[PDB]
């Protein structure tokens, strides 16, 4: 399949080189997979989700996304125009309030929720979780991310936006999950992207167009935006039968564009997520 004039990040993920604008992907499109977006929520009613998004949990007085952040992320995962996995099922878990904030304790609870909740969902091709959030190092937060992963969910997390070593952030520093740095359309490490040995992969994160609340769209930037590209990619690859929740991060690293990014600090992987799709 070919989507012309796609957001640059979608095009980049199906390309061996920067500077193209068409997104190429197998039409299976992540059908039969599920992605949990653990964030400010999802405006499920957005036309771009086509009935494939649902709120499953909130820790606040509402499950609506009163921010837009969770909605943007979900859109990059699986909206029809702005999504990597255009046919995946999207499940929203509101651990972050409408200011985008959340106590670590609620975030942990949300991770443990998904690990159980996938047993109440129909996801024959596999389960992915996209965590575009983080804070300072916490062993409890990392442990929760490690449980979610061990349970059979492909866990993708943001490296963080401090232009700093991600070892000092959680869940970014957890070894057993997929930690995702950000790049721009010229293949530079995004100026705010964290780095370090704990990163597993980079995805598009600068100037990323996706869905927003009020049924609109906008371009914003962050390792928050890179993460859902990798999450959507994993879901897509799982439906293709190429990989599984336990091996998807490795598989993506293995099949990545390699050595192509600039301003990657010494000791950080130079790998850009790539679907290796041959149209
Ligand atoms: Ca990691």
């Amino acid at each position: 399949a070919a989507q012309t004039n796609a957001p640059w990040g979608l095009a980049r993920i199906s390309s061996t080189s920067p500077g193209t604008s068409t997104y190429y992907y197998d039409e299976s499109a992540g059908q039969g997979s599920c992605v949990y977006v653990i964030d400010t929520g999802i405006e499920a009613s957005h036309p771009e989700f086509e009935g494939r998004a649902q709120m499953v949990k909130t820790y606040y007085y509402s499950s609506r996304d009163g921010n837009g952040h969770g909605t943007h992320c979900a859109g990059t995962v699986g909206s029809r125009t702005y999504g990597v996995a255009k046919k995946t099922q999207l499940f929203g878990v509101k651990v972050l309030d409408d200011n985008g904030s959340g106590q670590y304790s609620t975030i942990i609870a949300g991770m443990d929720f998904v690990a159980s909740d996938k047993n109440n969902r129909n996801c024959p091709k596999g389960v992915v979780a996209s965590l575009s959030l983080g804070g300072g190092y916490s062993s409890s937060v990392n442990s929760a991310a490690a449980r979610l992963q061990s349970s059979g969910v492909m866990v993708a997390v943001a490296a963080g936006n401090n232009n700093a070593d991600a070892r000092n952030y959680s869940p970014a520093s957890e070894p057993s999950v997929c930690t995702v740095g950000a790049s721009d359309r010229y293949d530079r490490r995004s100026s705010f992207s964290n780095y370090g040995s704990v990163l597993d992969i980079f995805g598009p994160g600068t100037s990323i167009l996706s869905t927003w609340i009020g049924g609109s769209t906008r371009s914003i930037s962050g390792t928050s935006m890179a993460t859902p590209h990798v999450a959507g990619l994993a879901a897509y690859l799982m439906t293709l039968g190429k990989t599984t929740a336990a091996s998807a991060c490795r598989y993506i690293a293995d099949t990545a564009n390699k050595g192509d990014l600039s301003n990657i600090p010494f000791g950080t992987v130079n790998l850009l997520a790539y679907n290796n799709y041959q149209a």
